[PDB]
């Protein structure tokens, strides 16, 4: 069989560009499809953003209260827009950024990293520290979802983001306590049920972070565990840029790509 052919078939069926990377393991070959092509992050960056904040702070920092105003709600923020009067702690922001893809939470965590560009330069530097020489964050939410096709701003590659996530969740980029917090937030994500999760049977554990954007962008980055406890990182990125900036993102493409991956990994 030819898995690349099957991924190409999905692209034709959905009128999409699909990128996949599943890193090789001691027991499995890599799966790679358009893995070194650029795709917009969209909200997938929020997982390594949380890691960046965890990395540079003691865990007591999760209790730091962050205050903000209604004027800070500039992007879709399901949690933050209900806590303008209370504020939210850094831990609550991490939780919201991952589990509800909260954009204000993400922007506040970017600001917590500090430096020029509201934290976007700092975040890119955190990726550089993980060996990622390609990815770049140039804008805050929501502008980071809106760059035109071909613009390298706010892009990663499936290969790069998969190896970032590998290091964060399965590797030693974070100490194991911080690692566990990231993993738990991703494990309780609320936004991913129709993406990679939908391609793996219920006996597989899936943790993930979605992203969605203009030009039909729909991404999901996950770590999955087999029914025997073997983990794999699965990065699936897509866009439908040929359809214009208002092309519909297609969750089902990601679910089907995931089902193809699940077929190989079973």
């Amino acid at each position: 069989g030819d898995l690349a052919d099957r991924f190409a078939e999905l692209e034709r069926r959905y009128d999409a560009r699909l990128g996949v990377y599943v890193p090789a393991t001691g027991t499995t070959a890599a799966i790679e499809y358009r893995a070194d092509e650029r795709f917009a992050f969209c909200s997938t960056f929020k997982a390594p953003l949380v890691a960046a904040v965890l990395h540079q702070n003691p865990l007591t920092h999760l209790d730091k209260l962050i205050t903000y105003t209604s004027d800070d709600i500039r992007s879709i923020s399901p949690v933050a827009q209900q806590h303008v009067q209370t504020g939210m702690t850094i831990g609550q922001l991490c939780d919201a950024a991952i589990r509800y893809s909260d954009g204000t939470a993400a922007n506040l965590l970017l600001a917590d990293l500090g430096g020029p560009g509201g934290g976007t330069a700092a975040f890119t530097g955190y990726l550089r520290s993980l060996g990622d020489t390609v990815s770049r964050l140039d804008a805050e939410e929501p502008e980071l979802n809106r760059d035109p096709p071909g613009d390298e701003r706010d892009t990663t590659t499936p290969h790069a983001i998969a190896l970032v996530l590998q290091q964060l969740v399965l590797g030693n980029a974070l100490p194991p306590d911080k690692r566990a917090l990231l993993t738990d937030w991703m494990a309780r994500n609320t936004t991913g049920a129709k993406r990679i999760r939908a391609g793996f049977g219920a006996d597989w554990k899936v943790i993930d972070k979605t992203g969605t954007g203009d030009y039909g962008r729909a991404n999901d980055i996950a770590v999955v565990w087999s029914p025997t406890g073997v983990p794999y990182v699965v990065a699936v990125m897509s866009d439908r840029a040929g359809g214009g900036y208002d092309a519909e993102p297609r969750e089902a493409l990601l679910a089907e790509a995931a089902t193809c991956v699940a077929g190989v990994l079973a």
